[PDB]
């Protein structure tokens, strides 16, 4: 993982933003603050997964790693498996399992400077 100042100057070198507010990511916020993984929240998930990569493109998600933040990158996700591609940003992504990326945001949502971010550069 990275401190946050490098942390920081990343974001600032890339020029992305955090994704804007919309009822799909509160209502999946509101889900990542005790909600378990289940059935019912897997379909909010999705909806906000596929929104996000459809509207937004490529989505960098910044987490707690130490005092260390681990920056991903998802940019994929395939609903026949309930799978997520994402970079651990190392050459090529790969394939992780829902359960495994929502656990990733538990921890990014539940540290200003954690959280989800897309690029103007790479918007759909």
């Amino acid at each position: 993982g990275i401190d946050i100042i490098e942390c920081e100057n990343l974001l600032k070198e890339m020029n992305v933003q955090k994704i804007p507010e919309s009822s799909l990511f509160t209502n999946i916020k509101e889900a990542l603050q005790a909600e378990v993984f289940n059935s019912t929240v897997e379909d909010d998930f999705e909806s906000f997964i596929s929104y996000e990569l459809q509207n937004h493109g490529p989505l960098m998600l910044i987490r707690p790693s130490s005092e260390c933040l681990h920056a991903e990158c998802i940019v994929g996700y395939d609903s026949e498996v309930k799978k997520v591609l994402i970079y651990d940003s190392n050459t090529s992504p790969e394939w992780q399992s829902n359960i495994d990326v929502y656990d990733k945001l538990t921890l990014a949502f539940n540290c200003s400077i954690c959280g989800l971010y897309y690029d103007g550069v790479y918007e759909p």
